[PDB]
Formats: C-alpha cells, structure tokens, sequence
C-alpha cells in the first residue's frame, strides 16, 4: 500500500508537470493563432485591394 | 469567427477605398462631360454660322 501511495503521489507530480507542459504549448499555439488572424487581415488587405 | 470578423472589417475598408476610386474617376468624367457640352456649343457655333 505504501508502494501505491508514494508512487501515486509522485505520479500526481508527474501529471501536474504534464499539465504545465501542455499549458505552455497551448498558450504558444494561442499566440500563433492570433498572429494568423492578423495574417488573414493581411491577405484580405492583400487582395491587391482588388488591384 | 474572429477570422471572418477581422477579415470582414478590413474588407469594409477595401470597399470604401473602392468607393473612393470610383468617386474620383466619376467626377473626372463629369468634368469631361461638361467640357463636351461646351464642345457641342462650339460645333453648333462652328456650323460655320452656316457659312
């Protein structure tokens, strides 16, 4: 039982680290996203403004 | 949705620029027009005044 409890607690640590990682990469993709929003503004604005 | 909203707003800008362009060229043709009115006055007045 102490085996399972200790290993499980350290597993909780492991999982929280995972939450950290995925949180970082996610916010990174959020920035990527907003940038690409600006990109579409620059593809509409680079519609040659028609010509 | 933010894609469509942003791109659409900048599209409104694009269209208003188009309104500007067409407004300019239109007023130019208006001047051309009135000039050609004077031209017909000068083709009637250059009817040789008959002779």
């Amino acid at each position: 039982m102490r085996g399972q409890i200790r290993g499980l607690e350290m597993a909780s640590k492991n999982s929280q680290d995972g939450i950290s990682l995925i949180q970082t990469a996610e916010g990174a993709l959020t920035e990527t996203h907003a940038i690409l929003q600006r990109v579409r503004e620059l593809v509409v604005q680079a519609g040659n403004t028609g010509t």
